[PDB]
């Protein structure tokens, strides 16, 4: 259970590339605690498989480097995340964000596209809904639009992830539409969920006015206000927030759609590793100084939430790792993995200081990006990059001919630190994660 | 620690997909032993990254299934395996078998192609040479030609993995050529090394004649015998062996080149998942019942080796997972993973019964194969397969336009069982493994 995993010296010399100093047996033994967890922080890097972690590490820290947050969690294991075919109820080997998010927040497998409901479309309670009942403070932050599948799965029970607001739901999830007697669209269900801290993007859908209920005729943004929600939309305002609870809930909408990616770089191309020069990522010029970073929202959330004596549950998500992976854009993707590392460092720092906090870093499913040989002549999209090592790393994207690269089904890394983290070691399922949290928090 | 990680029951019902039956903490704390290990069995799945394990589990065992061998090692982590650029000494992100094998057996990074030497071409001892010197019995089994990089890295110090016999070394490694005062080719160095048990393929190279020294003029097979080596070429004759030591070492040559793969299936093709029907793998009609399985060689090796009270070191390799991966042949590739699983079961069973053995299952590097959606339209090679779940699974190979699929650089799974297994947890490096075995065996 070591904190420093960088290569220890000259990597060309005997034992120069070792990440271990001594024997972990004792340190590890001392990391094993099955005492209760007062708090739980779940960081999800959407689409961040082992391939994604290695590429970003090579680039940003060098092959022999180590993410001070991401790679610093002592207990590790691999976990499966297959979905189910709605009709046959047989495994669908490649899940989407909705079906996977539903498994870790609910504990039951479901079809791709479902939020908070099993394949019979029967809804089950989420871990956020349960923490809220037990008395715990709750938080949900993401760099994606709030209506998106990963954050939404924590507060919504919809049969299709496309049922963002009033209009969308009417046609795509009519049985869910408030009018037809349903609980409502994703945005309305979020507004009803009423977690203490909810931060992200997706202000666009709050411009939709409801079609029924008390706030019918009034936009969803107005409803939020007419319900006690403190609305913040930039860095300075979030910062001013002094508190958030069931009387003063916090709702941050920092973007119309998704929040802006950290780095800019070009899209991979056919033979781009052999036709075009090596690229060096650069800060995204269009990201306004006032849009909060993932680490800042995570920081602010942990603060307000830590003011609760019963404890808290917080889910943080680095959404655009996945999205940029789909876009076949190495830089945006690596930049988003770097961003998330920052959030994890903030998470861990509090954890070691608090002592009863269980922190977990993982992903919902694997993705397309592959690290390959510099001289690789691939059928898909490639790009050469200038890593921190002063060397070149080529990235490959070859599982789709469409405009979007595809998710993949390989099992991936799950890492934890804190009381009950041993339940992450070995082979487990995406559903175990749910039970691990339910048990650590004593929400049973 | 759990020896049963298959889904609990109905994967479509809450808690049904779970693999955990309880809290791992105490079971996991009781597996953490830092007492010395008397023996070590290192099983390597060549090119078996996490992706290769999942695809083989979904096919052979079902998504919710579980490899009774591969998936049963309690302590897990992920490790980096980058090679070095010979010139600059900067990291080379995608390693070849020779430089990765050299790393775990030697503890020093090296360039791709190098067996047993650092970037300066300076020779460094391997873990087998150390075990042998300490008095421990040694074994080296694999399903590839014995001169291949994985087995070779343990007994040979060559500048190019191409220097198999006398004729290729003269021209390709003249500084190693016996005639030039060099230690000799790979085969000649294997014969000198003198491990107690050596099993695999690659007999054709033994037909070459030494160009200098004590056995100059005699083919390599003759030198083998002349030096007290017992030679066995089939299942039967292997079965009838009762001992193997420094007085009568064993040498199995079961194939001219590599041993034949277990399953037959078509090669993945362009748009193979949409244009060609789903496939069910079958037994390879070319494999003789005369040819022992990796499980059989493993078992026999453990029996003969286990007669040394002082200990033994053994390395097993399911070689063709890699080779079939390059060939874009899902069936051959999965058959080789199923086969390596039988070997890990033999290893594990012995280890639980002996109690002082450290068992480690990993791979040398990641490869091409990816698990993707059945409806996927990819630029590379694809194929649909009928799994045990009665569902279709599509596998994609898309990082090369040439006739061979490339390795990839993603960190991959490393798992262990036994004394000093806690050193496999978390993030580590391939070189760390060398040090982990040295200190477990007290080979210091
Ligand atoms: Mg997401
Ligand atoms: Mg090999
Ligand atoms: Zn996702
Ligand atoms: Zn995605
Ligand atoms: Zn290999
Ligand atoms: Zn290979």
């Amino acid at each position: 259970v070591l904190e420093n995993r960088a290569a220890q010296g000259n990597i060309t010399a005997p034992g120069g590339a070792r990440r271990l100093t001594g024997d972990q047996t004792a340190a590890l033994r001392n990391s094993l605690s099955d005492k209760p967890a007062k708090n739980i922080i779940l960081l999800i890097g959407d689409g961040m498989g082992d391939s994604e972690i290695t590429a970003a590490r090579n680039y940003a820290e060098g092959a022999g480097g180590f993410f001070k947050g991401i790679d610093a969690l002592p207990l590790t294991g691999q976990y499966t995340h297959y979905a189910l075919n709605k009709k046959t109820g047989k495994p669908d080997y490649v899940t989407d964000s909705a079906a996977s998010a539903t498994a870790w927040s609910t504990g039951v497998k479901t079809y791709n596209g479902a939020l908070g409901v099993d394949i019979h479309e029967k809804d089950h309670p989420t871990i956020l809904e349960m923490a809220k009942a037990a008395g715990l403070a709750t938080g949900n932050v993401s760099t994606a639009e709030l209506q998106d599948a990963t954050p939404a799965a924590l507060v919504a029970h919809v049969t299709s992830r496309k049922c963002y607001g009033p209009s969308a739901t009417s046609q795509k999830c009519p049985g869910n539409a408030l009018e037809k007697g349903g609980k409502g669209s994703i945005t309305e269900q979020l507004l009803n969920a009423r977690a203490d801290v909810t931060l992200g993007g997706g202000a666009k859908t709050f411009a939709e006015t409801a079609t029924a209920g008390e706030w019918q005729g009034k936009t969803l943004r107005e409803e939020a206000e007419a319900r006690g929600y403190q609305l913040v939309s930039d860095a300075a305002s979030l910062n001013s927030v002094t508190e958030a609870n069931q009387q003063k809930p916090l709702l941050g909408l920092f973007a119309d759609g998704n929040m802006p990616v950290r780095w800019l770089g070009p899209k991979a191309t056919y033979h781009g590793n052999i036709d075009k020069p090596a690229v060096t990522c650069t800060p995204n010029p269009q990201r306004n100084d006032s849009v909060p970073t993932l680490a800042q929202m995570t920081d602010k959330a942990i603060e307000l939430l830590s003011k609760n004596e019963k404890g808290f549950f917080l889910q943080v998500e680095g959404a655009s790792i996945d999205k940029q992976n789909h876009a076949a854009n190495p830089c945006g993707q690596i930049g988003e993995t770097v961003d998330l590392d920052e959030a994890v460092q903030r998470a861990l720092e509090f954890a070691k200081k608090e002592g009863n906090t269980l922190v977990i870093v993982t992903a919902d499913h694997a993705h397309a990006s592959q690290i390959v040989a510099p001289d690789t002549k691939a059928p898909g999209l490639t790009q050469a990059l200038n890593t921190k090592d002063g060397a070149v790393m080529v990235m490959s994207y070859g599982n789709s001919e469409e405009d979007s690269q595809e998710h993949t089904g390989s099992q991936l890394r799950i890492a934890a630190y804190g009381p009950h983290a041993a339940n992450v070691v070995g082979l487990t399922d995406q559903t175990d994660l749910f039970y691990t949290m339910k048990a650590a928090l004593g929400l049973k």
